[PDB]
RNA sequence: UGUUUAUAGCCCUUGUUGUAAUACGUCCACUGGGGACUGAGGACUGCGGCUUGCCAAGGAUGCUGACAUAAUGGU
């Protein structure tokens, strides 16, 4: 997460503000065709 | 009024169609719909299924529209 890995003039991202920003967990569920009436 | 299938029939017993059907009881790791409430958790770990990726498998996501309002909510 330090600027070795992802090195710029302008950073990947500029600020990084806050809490990690909890991604949402792998959510399992799948689209599916509706069977019409 | 009286008799025993006749110009109606019924009952009892036995065979065949029959290994009949239906009802009831029971089970299916069989199946088709309709309605309601709930979406807690938050990278990955697992147990499974499928065929390495996928999946309804350790708790909701997807696609849209209206209003962006005093609408919802509070007093």
């Amino acid at each position: 997460g330090e600027r070795m890995v992802l090195p710029a003039g302008e950073a990947a991202a500029k600020y990084y503000p806050a809490y990690r920003e909890n991604v949402p967990k792998k959510a399992r569920k799948a689209v599916r065709p509706t069977k019409l009436r």
